RNA sequence: GUGGGAUUGUGAAGGGAUCUCGCAGGUAUCGUGAGGGAAGUAUGGGGUAGUACGAGAGGAACUCCCAUGCCGUGCCUCUAGUUUCUGGGGUU
């Protein structure tokens, strides 16, 4: 529940700024709009891009009105872009999904719909507890 | 000396003279390295450690280890993209 760039192997970037992904927890939000990604060091013209396990800054576009019109923190748990594990397997999900967390990584809400990537679960133990299945 | 050419424009075939040029290098490898260019640069995590310090609240760092951002030089085993192999099938 901290900086995750140095604790994770390279994962192919999936979600640049502006991507809208599903919200997999039961907070009340339906989707999340990616504003930025933590740990992004700048490069000219290059959009900040999120992948599995990344914390992102996001806003809710659809869902409970109490959750909208504000900047929140979320963690990516599923992505449609395929990445390659060190064991040589190339794997991808059917959808993109995120989960709303506090800046400390603690999961707001109490349940997760759909599976959770192992890369995301290893970096966020609180998210791994509520995962129906890992990878 | 020898070999090869030539001389100034109204003819031809012969003789001299006088000039210019060639006369020892070719061909194929392996190396030297003067000079010039010049590139790697950052972050996080583990541990140190809830330790030093501090009344408390708070709260570090180096050896070492593991990743990552940007940049650079390549490569095509995998994954992805691309098809005028119009390859093989469909279909109006
Ligand atoms: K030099
Ligand atoms: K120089
Ligand atoms: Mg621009
Ligand atoms: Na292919």
């Amino acid at each position: 529940q901290a900086n995750v760039k140095g604790c994770r192997f390279r994962v192919s970037v999936a979600l640049p700024v502006g991507a809208v992904v599903n919200c997999a927890d039961n907070t009340g939000a339906k989707n999340l709009y990616v504003i930025s990604v933590k740990g992004y060091h700048g490069r000219l013209n290059r959009l900040p891009s999120a992948a599995l396990g990344d914390m992102v800054m996001c806003s809710v576009k659809k869902g409970k009105p109490e959750l909208r019109k504000k900047v929140l923190n979320a963690v990516i748990i599923r992505q449609r872009k395929s990445w390659r594990r060190k064991d040589g397997t190339v794997i991808y999900f059917e959808d993109n999904a995120g989960v709303i967390v506090n800046p400390k990584g603690e999961m707001k809400g109490s349940g997760i719909a759909g599976p959770v990537a192992k890369e995301s679960a290893d970096l966020w133990p609180k998210i791994s507890t509520h995962a129906p299945a890992i990878v």
